[PDB]
């Protein structure tokens, strides 16, 4: 027979939401295991923040052997919490276990997430009980990251192209606010516009930023994934030196010393955006071959068309995720070039809303 399980997620370090999807995906493998819905992400404050979800399972697991699954899973992702918060009216009560879980309902970021997959949800010792004031009660965030197929990337530019008063330099931490509110799950930071500028001075924007970034890491109601936007092999070799533990991902438009680049990558287990700067798919399989060469795994590879209809006949030809650069970009958005960054904002979300129904693995975008 079946039973249906709310497996409680939770995590406070390293790249939060990957360790909610490595979690889930885990789940998801096992063959008596199915996933019938992920809750949202939620945000509470450590007793840096915990990100947390629930997830509701059918599963033939007796709750003893779904727990010894949670424990392996824990340990395999220790950086991650799963708990069995609850088997639908069943009451367990060993040493080992007891379902419902202890504290749910004493834990909001547990709490909250369950009764959003089952609004109807009574605990089965207490049947009175009314969680929705319990709830209330407790003492949280709903984020708008999401545990979807597609994550949106928030461009978070260094550059001149955006603006400084006489006491105050403050832009590109409010963008940054802006976009961790709106449920941007990566960010792309880049220093560079579109004068040159030196790999001494890039790398001074971008570490400025990421030793901004780690001094608010206990601020961020989300700690996204980093990605950072660079051409110069050096400028990613100091980066990655300094700051490694909070990048996720480098996305580099320059072809210009793959080898080195891929050897860097490679020894820091990072992801690596192939951008082209039709027959596109051979150009971005050339590029795609040597980084293969040089020891990164093609999990670890995306691909972007790189503006400067039909984008899943590509990816589906390529082997590779698709990562989608179409914000602000008049031409794709087919908007008159004159048009206000009010109206170019609109058009992309809409685009967007568009993308993201085609599962898309990653879009990045100014705004969501
Ligand atoms: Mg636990």
């Amino acid at each position: 027979h079946m039973v249906q399980y709310i497996i409680g997620i939770g995590t406070n370090s390293g790249f939060t939401i990957e360790n909610i999807h490595l979690a889930i995906t885990a789940l998801e493998s096992q063959q008596n295991i199915r996933i019938i819905r992920k809750a949202s992400l939620y945000s509470s404050k450590a007793v840096i923040r915990f990100l947390n979800t629930a997830v509701k399972i059918s599963s033939s697991l007796k709750p003893d052997e779904l727990l010894v699954l949670l424990k392996d899973i824990e340990l395999k992702i220790r950086v991650i919490d799963l708990d069995i918060l609850a088997a639908e009216d069943l009451i367990l009560e060993t040493d080992k276990l007891t379902i419902p879980h202890k504290e749910l309902i004493n834990r909001s970021f547990a709490l909250a997430p369950l009764l959003e997959l089952s609004k109807g949800w009574h605990h089965p010792k207490y049947v009175e009980w009314d969680l929705n004031i319990r709830l209330k009660e407790l003492g949280i965030v709903k984020l708008k990251q999401t545990l979807a197929n597609t994550i949106r990337m928030g461009i978070v530019n260094l550059s001149n192209q955006s603006s400084d008063g006489n006491f105050d330099d403050n832009q590109r931490k409010l963008n940054l606010d802006e976009l961790i509110q709106s449920g941007a799950e990566i960010i792309d930071i880049g220093a560079e516009s579109t004068k040159p500028i030196s790999i001494e001075e890039e790398f001074n924007k971008l570490n400025e930023f990421l030793e901004y970034f780690k001094s608010q890491l206990a601020n961020l109601i989300y700690k996204p994934l980093v990605s950072i936007d660079t051409r110069k092999l050096e400028v990613m070799q100091k980066i990655l030196a300094k700051h490694h533990d909070i990048i996720w991902m480098i996305n580099d438009v320059e072809c210009n010393n793959i080898e080195q680049k891929a050897q860097l990558i490679a020894k820091y287990n990072k992801k690596y955006v192939i951008i082209h700067n039709d027959n596109v798919c051979d150009y971005i399989e050339q590029k795609k071959q040597i980084l293969l060469k040089h020891g990164i795994a093609q999990q670890n590879i995306y691909f972007d068309i790189g503006f400067g209809e039909n984008i899943i006949e590509i990816k589906r030809r390529l082997e590779l995720k698709a990562l989608v650069g179409h914000s602000r970009k008049p031409s794709v958005l087919g908007l008159t070039k004159d048009s206000n960054l009010a109206t170019l904002d609109r058009a992309t979300r809409e685009l967007s809303r568009k993308l993201e129904k085609l599962d898309i693995d990653i879009i990045r975008v100014h705004k969501i």
